[PDB]
């Protein structure tokens, strides 16, 4: 965790879902994953704001390593989950057991 | 209702290039316009946590309208502005007018 990436939690009657503002990742590069409860979400953004640095006359975006971790409850079946995104935006479908 | 996304700006050689964190938005959506040295970035970003809200455990992400305006140094060149999102980065990539 360098940048805290923005993340939503809802729960559902049956499910779980977290949007996560991943923008600058390829989805593939992002890790969902629970452990123990614990959901994380992690990855990394590169940010073209670190090649060529100097020529930068603004720089407001955040980018690093990111480990989101989330104490889900004990209803988040983790053998659910599924995760998806579009337009920077992950969304991570976890149903309850 | 209303929103304040990250952008980068960075002066290239042949380049002005923006670089903003709009996830969740289709890149169609997002309103480019240059008038008067002064980029403009705008458009409206809708939230899943708007619907049900007292279901969310945690509300993190931003959401609504948003509308950045950036002076840009008078060598950007408006006629030029190329705009291009992948992941929820619009690239905005702005000439400059040679040297004008």
């Amino acid at each position: 965790a360098q940048w805290v990436p923005r993340v939503d939690i809802k729960e559902e009657v049956n499910h779980f879902v977290l949007y996560a503002d991943l923008p600058g990742i390829d989805p593939s590069q992002i890790e969902v994953q629970m452990d123990k409860g614990i959901l994380s979400i992690r990855g990394e953004r590169k940010s073209e704001s670190s090649t060529e640095t100097e020529r930068f006359s603004r720089i407001e975006r955040r980018y690093g390593s990111f480990h989101r971790r989330f104490a889900l409850p004990d209803s988040a079946d983790a053998d659910g989950i599924t995760a998806a995104g579009r337009n920077g935006v992950l969304e991570i479908r976890i149903p309850k057991r």
